[PDB]
Formats: structure tokens, C-alpha cells, sequence
């Protein structure tokens, strides 16, 4: 099976002058004869380097790399100055992000570091989506833990900023976003076992683990449901069709895995009646495969299914003699979450210390 990653789109913004907008700060703020004695030149021109770094063409890891230190000097700046940062009357300008349904260049201006630091994050989320994808080549360890980071991200914006004047950053439409990234990070955990000769064979286990991605993709769906206008989701209209899709193929995969394991445990009839859910499942997927035809075999599991469902049949109709329970106990498999994400506070964290000392006499010259 290949591995289908949502593409998340960036925050495009402004080009700002940093130079032109301390110094006009400055020159307000104390007279002409006394400002430049409270400007760093040199510190105020990196400054303004690094925000057109965080927004250009920059690989991913290094594009990340600009964004995070960007973000700590706003955190340091906002510790320092707090609501007073919007006396700065930075023109911070940033657009809401261009995927299909939403405006084709929608932007505000404004003048809090709340604006300037939510933006900056959520680009921060996608980068780190970007990173998995382009390393989705190894064995899914770099990938999904950099997915991780990303619902780090998410989530923290959901929790931390509600009143922002983008659709981008209102609080359900992140919390999306970060339950989209947690759904792929187990997804990709599922997929990493069974390429694993010995883990792939633990029936048990990728039972459990994909209940939890049902489970997960579960989630999107059910906000995506909430609005029946294909248009008028968030994101991209093609991610409701296979979220739905995913949920069902997964909880399908679940129901086989655990049919494995019944067998293991000599109680056909029993496993029997879990391969009759999982194609259930399987079916029930079929009409929102659409973009997923080219990434899961679907024609070659159904096959997988009814072989040894046959198997299952013919060695018991004659020979076990053993009852097919209706309909099975759903909550007989128990899902494992295996994503344990870190806090977004711990993501940023060591980036702080370099930032706090190159910026020190910037930020005394405000104050």
C-alpha cells in the first residue's frame, strides 16, 4: 500500500520593513536628535532578513528552521511588551491560505504580535507536513514524527488564539487540521509494521492499531459531516471523500486482523463472523475510493477476504460445527493510539535561548 498525504497549504504574507518600522518607531517615539541611540542596526537587518527567509523559497527543513527562530523573537517580544506590542503598529499582512473553496486573496492587517505570531505557527504546522512528505521515502520514522509535530501545532493554535480574523485560524477549522495530522501519523505507524516481516504476523496488534485510525479518521469525518455543502468545507472538497473512505477501509482491516487471530485461537465461526464484518467494511468504502484507487489495492483484499473466508467456511460446515455469532461484539477490539504528541512549548523551546541573547539590545531599545 502507498501512502496518500493531504496537501496543506501556506499562509502567503506582505513583505515587511523592519528597518523602516522600528525607526519610524524610534523617530516618534524619542526626537530625531536621540532615536538611533536606542536602534541596532545591525540585529534590526538580520531581523528583517530572517521574516523574508521564513517566507520564500527555502527548502523545507531550512524554511521550517527560519519560521521558528522568527517565532521566538515574537514569543521574547511579546513577554517583553505583552498587548503594548501593537504600539509598534507593525503592518503585519498576511492572506488566508488559497486552496479552492476559499477566496483567491483574502488578506487583513494587523497590528497585535498575536496576528503575527498565529500566522507564523500555522505556516510552521504545514512545514512540518511538508517534511513528512518529502521524507515519506524511508521507513515512516521521520515522517511520522514530524506529522506528530504538526498536531503538536495545530493544537496549540486551537487552544491558544480564538478570535483571529481568518478563517485559517478559527479554532474548529485547526483543531481539523490537527486531528487530520494525527489520523495520518497512526495511519503511517499501521503501514510501517506491515512492512515489518516479524510485526506484520502480530495479528493482534495491527488490529488494535488500526481501530485506532478508524477511530481517528472518524473524527474528520464527523466534522465534515456537520456541513453537507462540498463547497463550503474548509480545506479541500477531495479530503471528505477519503476520510470516509479511510475510515471504512480501516475499521475493515481491524475486523480481518483480529479474524486472524480467532483463527490463531482455533475459534472459527467466531472468526468467521469478523471476516463476514470486515468485507461488510470493505464494501462499504468501495463508493469513496476515488482517490485512493492508485494507493490500495482494493480488487486484490476483497479477493484476500473471501479466500479465506472460504477456507473458514468449508473446514467448519463439515467439520467444526460451531455457530456464527449475528453480529459481533464491535468493542471486542480495543484501539491503540500510538502517537504521544509533545507540546508545542517544547517544540519551540530550543530555539529560545540563541534568539533571547542575538535580540537582547533590540528589545531594551523598545521597551
Amino acid at each position: 500500500m502507498k501512502p496518500y498525504l493531504f496537501d496543506l497549504k501556506l499562509k502567503d504574507t506582505e513583505k515587511l520593513d523592519w528597518k523602516k518600522g522600528l525607526s519610524s518607531y524610534l523617530k516618534k517615539s524619542y526626537g530625531s536628535s536621540q532615536w538611533r541611540t536606542f536602534y541596532d542596526e545591525k540585529a534590526t537587518s538580520e531581523l528583517d532578513h530572517l521574516r523574508n527567509n521564513a517566507n520564500g523559497e527555502l527548502a523545507p527543513s531550512s524554511l521550517s528552521e527560519q519560521n521558528l527562530k522568527y517565532y521566538s523573537f515574537l514569543e521574547h517580544l511579546y513577554f517583553r511588551l505583552g498587548s503594548k506590542g501593537s504600539r509598534l503598529k507593525m503592518d503585519f499582512t498576511w492572506y488566508d491560505a488559497e486552496y479552492s473553496s476559499a477566496q483567491k486573496g483574502l488578506k487583513y492587517t494587523q497590528h497585535t504580535l498575536a496576528f503575527e505570531k498565529s500566522c507564523t505557527l500555522f505556516n510552521i504546522a504545514v512545514i512540518f507536513t511538508q517534511i513528512a512528505r518529502e521524507n515519506i521515502n524511508e521507513d515512516y520514522k521521520n515522517s511520522i514524527a514530524n506529522l506528530t509535530k504538526a498536531f503538536s501545532c495545530f493544537e496549540y493554535l486551537s487552544e491558544n488564539f480564538l478570535n483571529s480574523p481568518s478563517v485559517d485560524l478559527q479554532s474548529e477549522n485547526t483543531r481539523f487540521l490537527a486531528n487530520i495530522c494525527h489520523a495520518e501519523a497512526q495511519e503511517l505507524f499501521v503501514l510501517k509494521l506491515l512492512n515489518d516481516q516479524i510485526s506484520s504476523k502480530q495479528y493482534t496488534l495491527i488490529s488494535k492499531l488500526s481501530r485506532a485510525t478508524c477511530n481517528l479518521f472518524q473524527k474528520c469525518h464527523d466534522f465534515m459531516k456537520e456541513i453537507d455543502d462540498d463547497v463550503a468545507i474548509y480545506g479541500e472538497p477531495k479530503w471528505k471523500t477519503t476520510v470516509t473512505c479511510k475510515l471504512h477501509f480501516y475499521k475493515s482491516l481491524s475486523a480481518y486482523y483480529h479474524g486472524l487471530h480467532l483463527e490463531e485461537e482455533n475459534r472459527v465461526g467466531e472468526a468467521i463472523a469478523f471476516l463476514d464484518f470486515s468485507m461488510q467494511q470493505l464494501i462499504s468504502s468501495l463508493p469513496f475510493k476515488t482517490w485512493l484507487v492508485e494507493f490500495i489495492d482494493f480488487d486484490g483484499f476483497k479477493e484476500t477476504l473471501e479466500k479465506k473466508q472460504k477456507e473458514l467456511i468449508k473446514d467448519n460446515d463439515f467439520i467444526y460445527h460451531e455457530s456464527v455469532p449475528a453480529v459481533v461484539q464491535v468493542d471486542s477490539i480495543k484501539a491503540l493510539d500510538a502517537i504521544k504528541s509533545p507540546t508545542w512549548e517544547k517544540i519551540l523551546e530550543p530555539y529560545m535561548q540563541d534568539v533571547a541573547n542575538k535580540y537582547d539590545s533590540l528589545y531594551r531599545g523598545i521597551i
